[PDB]
RNA sequence: UGUGUUUCU
RNA sequence: UGUGUUUCU
RNA sequence: UGUGUUUCU
């Protein structure tokens, strides 16, 4: 009876916005962040006097082509390209994977400098673990050379009208479980739903991080030709989604 | 054919609807007794000689922004933050999921204190895991930032005139299907209709408590905008109502 | 000797006394399950607390067909007020858990044994069920028998009806009970009709050649219920929900 | 070189069907050996000064209420019960399913000394999984109580004048295909065709069993009833023979 | 300098003499038709047999029985387990993995295939997996010489018009059925999943030496797989179309 | 600090030359081994053992040649004169199998470095190799060149060579090529030749574009081998094998 | 949701 | 490719 | 046949 009364008056109790905010910023997630991603990769490639821009091309292309393990790849690859990856290895202190707060890997890379990425892509398309003829025969359609990599869905922007964000993200899933099936075997024998369900959870933190602005991400959907300046989308991006949906639906 | 004789009489034993009705309604699923919950705090606080009622803010804080696994969200965390997470996991005794009744989730200390936790929620809409301005977006108008959470319905009187509990109800749900959609990203390529039916139940629980009484809710309605001294719905909440209405049917 | 057919041959010359063989029966028959011992073992352990345990008995199947098997566990997930019911009901009939031995009383027992109560309370619980009486309703091209609606139903049912009769109630039941082995055990909810058929269909034969009710106390069970009427005509919903069960599993 | 032209001649080396077919029958699959069986017995018990004949008896009895799991049976059984088929598996070495020709079943027990089986059933139909009472519902008359156990194929001389003994073997069939039916309930919901075929097998290897003489066999047939002195089919038995057949086909 | 060093490999010796040692050292050793019917005619004659009866005995042993003789005569009437007692003793049969020098009824079937292949014409209804079975699965009535894993030892794949290929896709339909019946945990595999459990052994099967080409011409001629024209018995060709579907 | 969401945003109008960065893939792209690096690590061991390392090379193709590229397997069915032999190898050369770093010696990689004798060997043991010469002779309408019989060929063939006698080589080889992988990867069996083709078509063609061997090294190859002559003049059986195999393909 | 997984040549 | 796997009655 | 199994909210 009093129980009911006690928390009846947490109504007139304290909701202070400085406390609060304060609050928030010491329980806020800590990993993940582009902003430390790109912080680290000109930290320390200008304390080793790279130019570092184009060093982070070189890491995105091996990227694209060559996967997350760069101490692996030296192994497979020619002696004129491994000295390079160890430098690149040295100077960024890449990791295999398992990264923290403070590690730099690939798929990292990849992600923050997402605006170069998507237009590496279009160049790239035949050299991706998923070629873009193989996404050109799974989609009914010519598959956006620009979706093909993880990495696209942090310019989604979901909250576009219409549900073109939504659609967009269909579109993306599309690749996403082609790439998951090729980079492990083993959701090679497994439904559609089934590998979607491996990527979907940070697949859906990468594309309601807020790094970039809606109007970043407008932008970028519109440079890199998923949508138009009156925000309709590409024919191929609509039925490269209804594909998705068939799947796992 | 004595004991058999007794267990055929019992086809002429009684089988009334409304006493059986009755216990079925004692012997419902109980997820947890709010009561319970707001003394469990009260005595564990007070026990190590904490300031429990500030205690209770920041674990209703740490459930907006953070969610219901208390030591899953400190492996991401600041140091300083996942310091005083500790202690509140220490002191109250914290579990996540669906425990017993006598144990303390931070899902239910927002439920429980649900008249503070509307009020922290017209602070941090930014930080939410579904934001203000994504749901603005949603709705035509700006979502009432008190509905931006599961707890909202333990505020919730159904029962009020002109089934304008049942339009609130709705409105509420405009919310429920993208944090349900975010929170459990599977549910993204379902059907409206589908995601609402995957927190019915507890929704409906929440609502159906009798924890409050229908005044203490009308003063809460009242408190945080939702309706007014007259009982009527604030523009944004029906609006949200309808919205809600013909996404599901 | 050494000339074994001969052997054989005269144990039809060897007596075969009634007396002792038909003692040799009681010792070796089946001994466990048992409504007998159920409802003996109820009455007794509720009278001797001086309660209503009739009353007792119809709280106790209401409270196994809404909540399931678990009386402990669900005390943690219940109102106060009905929480303190259940534990006197565990206190006064010393309920387990699950896994009964011989003098064990369990819920599930209590619905089994007193089934002819069990049977009439489904028609008015039906939308409380773990399995819902809509749900089966769409699942069934008909309006499901509410009385089948329990495990505890195969008690009743009497296999030797002229004309399969028996077959067919026994089919109708199977096609809720593939649900409900579903709901309480999750791994089961990928796998084909027949394989959760096969998780029940051995106890579920036990109970419906049990001996506890006679078939002439079968056969009044089942009219009075609805299954089948005087002229032991079937129901419609019971063999419109028996051919899509026989269809799932063939 | 020569060894491949030894291997190369037996193409013109022969393939006498009947010389091939008389292989195949001594080569042929044979669950046991009564005649082992009855020796096993005899030679265990006397071994530990038993009325090794009445311990026969006993496990026939055993095998006709419980079946063949011994180890089983003990867990659902009166103690005074369990403690003497202890004993029998003790001195029998009695094992479940079907082992080696050199081990002893309580189902083998039940098949090698049938002419005992046979005598027991008249007495405790009412024990069995499928009661005499149901075996009479079933066929129009009162189903003779020696064939209600598939030991009783043993004793089917299938040579009889007229078709007989298919007579007998169909009659005995209307007992199997319900015996099958309880014993294994997945059973339950198949064809009467179905369920005669999962049995087809042993019990025709039970009735070309040559343990038994055809003399033997009519010997035993008019000791229990089943056909006369003039080798005429009691009334019951034909009518058993055509409820099968009209179920089966 | 490394380049030149490889490329003089050019004039370095190929001497014909010593590379055909080495490619006897380094041979294949183990399963051998030809080790198989010497180990089974010079055991046989040791004990005095008609060695030639006992191999008949012996295939006819493995194709209604399998390939482990020990476990049965546990399974078997008193006269035919005493007979396969005997056939344990001399040719000292094994009950499976097998060494260079041993001896199982599934490679006595292998070697002497030329009978294997007459006997399986006898037993169709008998084996594992019956003729009748065959029949059902393939549209056709399915070729009995094929119904047995032997029968890879007299395919020649090099038959002009992909004839070869085309018989062993029709023995291939066998193989899937014959695999799944002796081994349970491929029941619930598709198609190809369970010919990935045959091919490496059945290619070479195939590709053996011990029979010429000529020898396996007439071996399919003689048992109606092909004619003297080299055309494919119909049974075969719809056997193999199955067979390509399937996988 | 600084901007950095500018700075990641900048990267959309930051320069992407294709010719520049196609040399970047390039120099970055996958390289199963260096025939070099593979020659260097032979004559260093082998010499460090106090071995006729050539010979040994040539004891090491002979075997790749007639049991593949699995050495510790190959041993377990191997005459025990031969499998002591190959221990030492094993030993001294530190073989491996499958496809380990550039810095690891296989039985393939001994076969392919040192192509110039294993061309040669091709000649003389033809029929014990997995797929034999009179099976190539009876494929082609002709005496397919034994030279081709091994995967390594691939090795010396000038792709730009005028008038796309390279493409035809490479299609000659192909025919071998395709039954190659047929029989040491029977799985294949059932597939089309197009779809068998698509198997072997990256590392075949990585060999073809290696640039250890100059393109004079490959022309005097091609002809000390009789695929082609002075004259550049391609042999009659390469031009039909080659024609079988684009019909074969499409 | 917490941004992971990086196969084969 | 390396010639294996041998179920249930 | 041996009368078991009792999920998630």
């Amino acid at each position: 009876e009093n129980y009911r009364d006690i928390a009846l008056a947490f109504l007139d109790e304290s909701a202070d916005s400085g406390t609060i905010n304060a609050w928030v910023n010491e329980f806020a997630y800590q990993g993940f962040d582009p902003k430390r991603i790109v912080q680290l990769v000109k930290e320390r490639g200008t304390a080793k006097g790279r130019d570092w821009k184009k060093d982070v091309k070189m890491m995105i292309v091996l990227n694209l082509v060559r996967g997350n393990k760069p101490e692996a790849m030296m192994k497979k690859m020619s002696e004129k390209g491994a000295s390079i990856v160890a430098n690149l290895i040295s100077v960024y202190q890449l990791k295999e994977g398992n990264p923290g707060r403070d590690t730099i890997t690939l798929s990292r890379v990849s992600a923050a400098f997402v605006p170069w990425t998507v237009q590496a892509l279009r160049v790239l398309s035949e050299s991706l673990p998923v070629s873009g003829t193989t996404m050109d025969a799974i989609a009914g359609v010519t598959y956006p050379r620009a979706m093909m990599h993880p990495s696209f869905a942090g310019i989604i922007d979901l909250d576009l009208p219409n549900g073109a964000g939504a659609t967009i993200a269909d579109a993306h899933g599309l690749f996403m479980i082609e790439f998951s099936k090729t980079i492990n075997p083993s959701l090679r024998t497994k439904q559609a739903n089934e590998v979607a369900a491996t990527f979907e959870k940070p697949n859906m933190a990468a594309m309601s991080g807020r790094f970039f602005t809606r109007e970043d991400k407008k932008k970028l959907l519109i440079a890199v030709g998923i949508i138009d300046e009156d925000l309709v989308l590409a024919s191929a991006v609509v039925r490269s989604a209804e594909k998705y949906r068939a799947k796992v639906g």
